[PDB]
């Protein structure tokens, strides 16, 4: 027997609500605001335009802080693919210090560039359900903004993380392929296989480094959206190892701290080839 998995993009309607939600913990205004976003995600069905949100002034200020500081780091810290796509997003999707891009606009942009699209999501999906989205080039994205007290690092994914961390690499064909292949490999796989695939995803897509012209750069979205961890990953204080799926899949994923190790890939093409070799051995 194989567990249920989606067979078409609309089938994601059936898992995308199977979510662990928030529950700032004591802030009534923050909570109400978080409920508003969760409900927009819960009521979403494939085919809908993604609701456009009027962000508050404080939400926009938190975005601006994050945007401003990160943009000072990307030239020296981000991989070339990231920096190639970031200007196109400014131009077409309204990435500016004073404006939070809408998921709808970014979804349309990605659909033209790599066939990627966005679905809003209320909170954390299982690794299984999250990965299954990537199989159809669907990236589940949070829509709320991180609490204003922690602009530099948050343990929870927010819309800043999705927009600044993930989107610019989803716009890159080799990366989109890489991601989709993790998804495809996950469909109907065993729990053990999903866990391995999810860890490899975590140490590439979320926290990966790559070597470009001899220097370390970042492609991990969890690094690209955290001012403090981005600095930390290239500071010389972090432990780094070669990306190697059979090893990297055993690494524990840390949740409320900086990671204890970053994996370095040679290129998106090479990481993809490495995952292809690996997936054979767990099917
Ligand atoms: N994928 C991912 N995963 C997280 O959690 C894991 C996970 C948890 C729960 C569930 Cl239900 C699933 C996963 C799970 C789901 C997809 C695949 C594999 C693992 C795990 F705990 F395993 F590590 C946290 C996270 N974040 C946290 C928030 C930041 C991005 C990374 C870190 N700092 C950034 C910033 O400051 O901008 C934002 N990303
Ligand atoms: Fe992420």
């Amino acid at each position: 027997t194989v567990p249920w998995f989606p067979k078409k993009i609309s089938d994601l309607d059936h898992c995308a609500n199977r979510v662990l939600m928030y529950g700032g913990f004591k802030d009534n205004v923050y909570r109400k605001r978080r409920k508003y976003f969760a409900d927009l995600a819960m009521n979403y069905k494939h085919g809908d335009p993604i609701p456009k949100v009027e962000f508050t002034e404080e939400e926009i200020k938190t975005w601006g802080t994050v945007f401003q500081e990160l943009n000072k780091l990307y030239p020296t810290h981000a991989c070339r693919e990231y920096l190639k796509n970031l200007p196109l997003l400014s131009k077409y999707c309204g990435y500016r210090e004073d404006n939070i891009p809408q998921l709808e606009d970014v979804s349309n942009f990605l659909k033209e560039r790599t066939g990627f699209s966005i679905r809003p999501v209320a909170g954390y999906l299982s690794p299984r359900d999250f990965l299954s989205g990537l199989a159809f080039r669907v990236f589940h994205c949070t829509q709320y903004v991180r609490h204003s007290s922690d602009p530099f690092y948050t343990p929870e994914p927010d819309t800043c993380h999705e927009l600044l961390g993930h989107v610019p690499l989803l716009a890159e064909p080799s990366f989109a392929q890489f991601s989709q292949e993790i998804g495809l490999a996950s469909l109907g796989a065993s729990e053990e296989a999903v866990q391995k695939l999810a860890t490899c995803y975590f140490f590439t897509v979320e926290f990966g480094l790559c070597k470009q012209d001899g220097q370390l750069r970042v492609f991990g979205a969890g690094l690209l959206s955290s001012i403090s961890e981005l600095k930390h990953a290239l500071s010389g204080h972090a432990k780094v190892k070669p990306f190697d799926p059979k090893i990297t899949c055993k690494q524990e994923c840390l949740i409320t701290t900086f990671q204890d190790v970053y994996f370095v890939s040679e290129s998106f093409e090479d990481a993809k080839e490495k995952m292809r070799e690996f997936t054979k051995t767990i099917k």
